């Protein structure tokens, strides 16, 4: 989820003392650092282990030494994506799987590699607070026997954002959707695509939604009832002839005219009529009359 980031850039033994007073033989030291990411805590500041997380570098050089820098570029993957021996010492990774707190102490120790506890050569200490922030940041400090530069910075695993890099998002382009993610970690859904997953698809424009469908961005397939290129007319009664619908399998009949597929006609003799002499025939029952 995230990972706790510690460059050393120099370190200074002029004297090449111990922090007891004593030599490193003052012919050199061989110098390595520790690093102890801790809880922070309030008044109770000496309590034991590096419960945060805990690093080490091998000799880095003699009583003095400055190190390079590095490069705003393959940060990510020179710190979290590398095989056994990494070429690169100075850089300590600590990483982390739980809600950074933010509130930290660092403890950063500077020894003397000798093959034992007499031999450390600097101890120094800064509790403080710290965002995933991807701006490194410089910590200078003036010990009894060393003076150390170092730069530390919190960042975020990859996928994951906040402040505490526990927000995950993830791009994706598969079966459960089709979206990319942002500068907060939201879901941006692809073009053609929309929903609370970027899961949903944007059908033809003009396709009626509450009756049509579409499994593919642009399409607009019709459900069961209703018909045409936008799926908004009604399939009517198979077999209406003088009706119409308005939900589908309906037949409503127009004017004078009646039965299951609007066939009958019931005003007869106001329209093809069969009258004679100019007399009078009126409408009884679906096409019949009586004429007088």
């Amino acid at each position: 989820m995230g990972y706790f980031e510690l460059q050393l850039s120099a370190l200074r033994n002029v004297n090449g003392e111990l922090l007891s007073g004593a030599c490193c033989d003052c012919d050199e030291c061989d110098t390595y650092v520790r690093v102890c990411l801790k809880e922070y805590q309030a008044k109770v500041t000496p309590t034991g282990p590096c419960s945060y997380g805990h690093g080490a570098t091998p000799v880095l050089g003699g009583n003095s030494f400055y190190l390079p820098p590095a490069g705003a570029a393959g940060d990510r993957a020179r710190a979290r994506a590398r095989a056994g021996g990494d070429q690169d010492p100075g850089l300590v990774v600590i990483p982390f799987q739980f809600a950074w707190p933010r509130s930290f102490t660092l403890i950063v120790e500077a020894w003397d590699w000798d093959n034992n506890e007499e031999l450390l050569i600097e101890r120094v200490s800064h509790a403080g607070m710290i965002n995933p922030e991807d701006r490194w940041k410089s910590l200078h400090f003036s010990g009894h026997v060393a003076h150390l530069e170092l730069q530390i910075r919190v960042r975020c695993d990859e996928n994951y954002y906040s402040a505490t890099c526990n927000k995950f998002c993830r791009p994706r382009n598969d079966f459960f959707g089709h979206y990319t993610c942002d500068q907060y970690g939201n879901k941006a859904c692809m073009d053609g695509w929309m929903g609370k997953e970027c899961k949903e698809a944007v059908c033809k424009q003009g396709c009626n939604l509450l009756h049509g469908g579409c499994t593919v961005p642009g399409e607009c397939r019709c459900s069961y009832g209703w018909q045409g290129r936008f799926c908004d007319e009604c399939v009517p009664y198979p077999g209406c002839v003088h009706g119409s619908c308005v939900e589908p399998w309906q037949c409503n009949c127009e004017t004078n005219w009646g039965g299951l597929l609007c066939d009958k006609d019931l005003n007869y003799c106001g329209s093809h009529h069969p009258c004679t002499n100019g007399g009078t025939c009126i409408n009884a029952e679906p096409d019949q009359y009586r004429c007088t």
